[PDB]
DNA sequence: AAAAAAAAT
DNA sequence: AAAAT
């Protein structure tokens, strides 16, 4: 009623992630902790019982661990900072089954004279939380199109997350219940703090942005590419921001059309509130544009040397010039990035070379702050000497810097990459272990499911019986969301509007548990007025009547006053007092004694 | 009080935009109106009783004039800026809550940094206007180059747009939440969701580079002050450009370069500024900062004219910049054919009077007036400056058939718009032209405060006696003003809820008025239910008595349903919320007649 | 050199 | 298994 989201939306978002290859859940930070799930663990995943109990029901919605999110930066491929946010392993599938109803109940504009990726799939028996199947099948529909076609256009959009429109990419969803999209659309800002954050992999933000947001805009250059009589046959290739433009054309007619297309581009996407990225966007370019013979294992020796020479205080441009093009081989086909990975990922016993092995000793012991150029393949790198030494040496390393304080996000970055490839491992842990460290702790060294039975409050009668109306009550549940979601926005008015009418409920609530009101239901209507609460909540006998007074007096002096129905201290000060509150009341419900 | 905004502030806006020179009054399409107002609609603005019985109160939000924003783009290297067009008594009042936030707001920064923003709100020195703010920020980069050694440049990608208002009104510690809830989400209704850009308002302007970039510009304070190798250094700041000037030695430039520009892009990811890479280069020596006749002359705006008539139509901004404003340049000065062109087109306006200059500009807006889209701003003053009718009045006509055609696209709206402003709006042009043109017609032909109030509705009583308890309504105005603004937001639940609360007081204020309900004050909360609703509406005999009780019955059923108070879809929302819009304006017109029943 | 103004954002 | 946005 609260969330229109199906069990079979969650179940299929609980599909995809565990459809993920095992050796492939522990390689990202994000999607370890589903890697430590035992079986047993996953059964109550896609159980109705934990569906319509827990998430249904918005219970997951109240606990602090599942509306607290991190910081995390990723680096670029190009040496840029990709600022994204961490949930806890519940929210990440929470944002796939929505994605899971959209795609049952949105009808897609755009027509099949384009396909669409993202980092997932909903394709029949093919569901997957990862991106390499769609990828794939992704860079196999370039290639087909490359010899189809002649000239081929490529586009960008620049910080597209972080200028997506949340409210405006929900209300694109006719047959979505608005009271749903509310509820959706507040937990996704409220990760970004206001804006669309990047969960980093997530396909249920993947699917979102790519295939609604981008509905719009896709349809009006597929429609306008059709009124161009100089185009002979044209398809479109997209994954997520990133868009191609084959087309079937007259030599003579390319720079007519790379004038109609390019400000075809630019008009309607300042229309969408859509920025072209300038620098990766390239105009109408012609479609054709043993392994240890390509890339002998002296050509690895020059690039460590190279870079063991280079000053720490080079940029990424001075890397990427010298450094990686000592790897590209001048018959072979590829990037200094794509032979660097190739090496670490197939050519393992290589930095077990007396000469390699040593020149990486040195890279990690002069300065592990190189690191930072290729951290994901350096790192492997690294760890593929096998050698304790230098393995322990670089985490030592990053461990005088962090007991220094002269830790930077640098040094974070390395330490968490390092800790992914580990495995989390406890006695890497144990030297390590604020803010990332929390979640690195919470989540990462257990099974969360576990954990998440443990951790349950449990309220009792008078009766000494389990009292269970409270978690299932789908206006509590979601009263005290929206009051938490606008305090992590610091907006105190409408965060005391709403956290106030959770209060007169939770209120009505311990009336039941205590057999003070004896009804078929709680009375919730009787405590919104002031007199029936300060005369109830002295009834319980766990509060001085002095204090009671004091405080919805104030209370009601701020809701009489409220224009969402006085400074921020005052509301915030009148917030916290009937947190106080809620926080002695709840620990009375759960003394089965008295 | 819904807004603690003082007339001080208001007085000050008003004062800032009056102090803009009129020569400079009438360039721009968001201060022409001002041009055009009478001293006495000057005195009225700074009035006592304007401010406490129009804009304190929030009648000014509740007229579709200033509720009604719309697009657009004016030309960057040849890229959009989104821009969004306020109505005049808008643009006041963004500035006058710069002015509020100006008075409270502390900042964190140091005076090792020196901040500069699209106006100023210096003692003796009030203006809405650019020009006094960025000579004085050029002298202070002339200084600055004379004493430093190197200094580093840095700017903000999509700097506006990436903005959070909500956060921006949060640093405002002194701001009471009941006006900063006002405040933002005013500036939201602009940018429908996020901040916008309204060209050149002092007020946004200030808001967002003293005040959101204050916990930036002293983080990197601070920072700076920590490092060694720096003997002394200042900051330079124009909105969102920034300058670091450094005193050091040469030996330590690379550690420096490295030092600095991580530390800019570990605070600026911090705070969400997306810093330009395009923009940002290294430690460069001071050194390198940026009688006409002699240099410049008719024969090199003649080599200009002539290139852009042979360069084709189909080109880009690339081979425009570099073949034909190539030519403007000359290899004694450092100076891109940009601002050389700005140059001829603003001094030396007789040029383009020349004989064969003449004629190559009818040749350029005979062949393709398109060809203007390049420098938008400077080649339509170029045509101008022609001072000759037929070219003018050419240019004019063939944007006329492109608009008759249908097949005008953005860059035929660009060149068109931009011609109307610098034309001055003239009324043969008008007259000839005409969701944008409407803001032309209702602004930018007379005094606009002369026409708001002639345009203020009267709501006449039961004893033919004007009613003026509504407009007076502080609680009236503002919930209507956030009941539109969740529907600007396409937020159905939220605008639904806004509204019935309107609607509520509304049918009370009608009650009154027309004399169904006596007393001192109208009984407001006797209106809230349905039952009582519908009797209400029932008495006044203006509509179907059925009718009545089938729109407030669903009506009241979305409200018994609203989380914010299933089966209640988008549509059904948004279907009660127009029945009871149509309500209220057969209800406004029943009561703005004097001698009806 | 002046529709003492446009050109920066 | 990693190597994509
Ligand atoms: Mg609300």
């Amino acid at each position: 009623s609260m969330i229109t989201l199906q069990h079979q939306d969650w179940e299929r978002a609980v599909n995809m992630i565990k459809n993920i290859p095992p050796s492939a859940k522990n390689k990202y930070f994000q999607t370890f902790p589903f890697f430590l799930l035992s079986e047993t663990s996953w059964e109550e995943l896609l159980s109705e019982n934990f569906f319509y109990s827990y998430i249904k029901s918005g219970e997951f919605l109240t606990y602090q661990e599942n509306l607290s999110f991190y910081d995390r930066t990723i680096q670029k491929s190009h040496g840029a900072y990709r600022q994204t946010r961490i949930v806890s392993p519940i929210i990440y599938i929470f944002l796939i089954a929505i994605a899971s109803q959209v795609e049952r109940i949105y009808v897609e504009k755009r027509t099949n004279d384009m396909s669409v990726y993202f980092s997932g799939s909903f394709e029949k028996e093919k569901n997957t939380a990862h991106y390499k199947q769609s990828y794939n099948t992704y860079m196999t529909e370039l290639n087909a199109c490359q010899e189809e076609f002649d000239y081929y256009f490529q586009t960008d959009f620049s910080t597209f997350f972080h200028l997506v429109d949340t409210d405006n990419l929900f209300n694109k969803i006719d047959r979505l219940d608005p009271k749903s999209a509310l509820v959706y659309s507040s937990l996704i800002k409220m990760i970004g703090q206001g804006r669309m954050p990047i969960v980093d992999g997530n396909s249920g933000l993947s699917f979102l942005n790519t295939v609604v947001y981008l509905d719009d805009f896709d349809k009006e250059i597929i429609d306008s590419l059709k009124t161009i009589v100089e185009i002979e046959s044209f398809k479109l290739v997209r994954y997520v921001d990133d868009l191609h433009i084959f087309i079937k054309c007259a030599n003579k007619d390319l720079d007519f059309l790379n004038y109609k297309v390019y400000n075809l581009l630019c008009e309607k996407a300042t229309k969408h509130h859509l920025e072209i990225n300038s620098s990766k966007t390239k105009s109408f370019t012609p479609t054709s544009e043993d392994f240890e013979q390509y890339f002998s294992k002296n050509t690895l020796i020059e690039f460590l040397d190279k870079l063991n020479n280079m000053s720490v205080n080079a940029d990424f441009s001075e890397y990427e010039k010298e450094v990686l093009y000592t790897l590209e081989n001048p018959e072979i086909v590829s990037d200094g990035s794509y032979i660097l990975n190739a090496i670490v990922y197939n050519k393992s016993t290589w930095s077990q070379d007396y000469d390699i092995k040593n020149k990486i000793s040195l890279l990690v012991n002069s300065n592990y702050r190189k690191l930072r150029y290729s951290a994901k393949a350096l790192i492997t790198l690294v760890l593929n000497t096998r050698d304790g030494d230098i393995i322990k040496g670089l985490l030592n390393n990053l461990f005088t810097t962090f007991k220094n304080g002269t830790n930077d996000i640098i040094d974070e970055i390395i330490l968490i990459e390092y800790l992914v490839q580990r495995k989390f491992n406890h006695k890497d842990l144990m030297t390590i272990l604020h803010g990332i460290k929390e979640y690195i702790k919470a989540y990462q060294t257990s099974d969360f499911i576990k954990s998440l039975e443990k951790n349950k409050v449990i309220f009792y009668t008078n009766q000494k019986e389990v009292y269970p109306l409270i978690s299932k009550d789908k206006i509590l549940n979601f009263i005290y969301f929206r009051a938490k979601y606008f305090e992590s926005l610091d907006l105190v008015l409408e965060s005391f509007a709403y956290y106030k009418n959770y209060f007169d409920r939770f209120v009505a609530h311990a009336m039941f548990c205590t057999g003070i009101d004896s009804g078929r239901k709680p009375n919730y209507k009787l405590y919104y007025t002031e007199g029936k609460l300060i005369d109830g909540l002295k009834q319980l006998n766990f509060l001085s009547s002095d204090e009671i007074t004091k405080i919805i007096n104030e209370a009601h002096k701020i809701r009489n006053s409220n224009p969402v129905s006085f400074s921020r201290y005052r509301v915030k000060s009148s917030l916290n007092d009937l947190k106080i509150i809620i926080e002695q009341l709840s620990t009375l419900l759960q003394n089965k004694n008295r």
